[PDB]
């Protein structure tokens, strides 16, 4: 049946992150709600199991985004720039903190289209659920607001966003 | 001159974290006191990266080809190692939060020698500076978390890490 099993909590922003990626990659999965988590089991890789959402996401793109539709290649400088943003997102998902995170984002996005290169990647996507909590916005962080809005309009993400309610 | 420039704050745990890896890999570097930390690789057209665990990933993937202290990119173990690096960055951004983190560590290290089955990696190294502060909470560390305390202690005894710890001491 389904290639992956995703263990998550019901409204879990992290589970949502991972789901956005699964959908972007056209991968089949089953979601199981509990109540670390989230966790991913890959039935085509000996039921290899990984947790930490951004690690899960790295695994999905490196192994299953060979077309680089939403990710850069392993072993390139760009990969470590992608990784740096994925760490920034994870550190920032855990006020002035929100504004500081947004400030960094704006400082980059006002100058280039996406967090790495001029391609939407999982670096950008990783902020969506958190950012759809962090909300006047378009006034103080216009580049970020616009980028966020445009990410939401990608068909896979719009579908996930529907399921999200 | 020095292959890397590391920007960091004077007593910074994240800096020490990165320095551990630079030394384990025998790479030349200069430290400048002031995200931060940030690393500049003069042998890679001054490619520049920040976030200590992204920096560290960069350092092992490119410069630990012998796999002395890391696993190969592409393998499942790589993603497990990555898992622990994210857990290190997150879990340690009352202080039962500390005991929660140590709890997770203990549940693993009581059943296996290191975080990634078999050998010490940067996954293990990543916790060292944070763990040093946490063990300044009396002896609840070695009492509640003996596997973790053993593991931590033995990591500190690695020559390179001992050297970095002398530097960290005098700094």
């Amino acid at each position: 049946g389904k290639q992956f099993t995703l263990y998550t909590h019901k409204g879990g922003p992290n589970g949502w992150k991972v789901t956005i990626v699964l959908e972007e990659l056209g991968l089949t999965y089953e979601s199981i709600f509990l109540d670390r988590i989230p966790a991913l089991i890959d039935h085509k890789n000996n039921d290899y199991t990984v947790w930490e959402s951004n690690a899960i996401i790295q695994y999905l793109v490196d192994k299953y985004d060979k077309d680089r539709k939403v990710s850069v290649a392993p072993g390139t400088n760009e990969y470590y720039t992608q990784l740096q943003w994925l760490y920034f997102q994870a550190s920032g998902q855990g006020r002035n903190e929100i504004k500081r995170v947004l400030g960094v984002l704006e400082s980059v996005l006002s100058k280039q289209e996406f967090l790495v290169d001029g391609k939407a990647t999982v670096a950008d996507f990783s902020f969506l659920p958190w950012n759809e909590g962090a909300a006047q916005f378009e006034e103080e962080f216009p580049a970020t607001a616009k980028w966020h809005k445009k990410l939401l309009e990608r068909p896979a993400i719009a579908k996930v966003w529907e399921e999200r309610a």
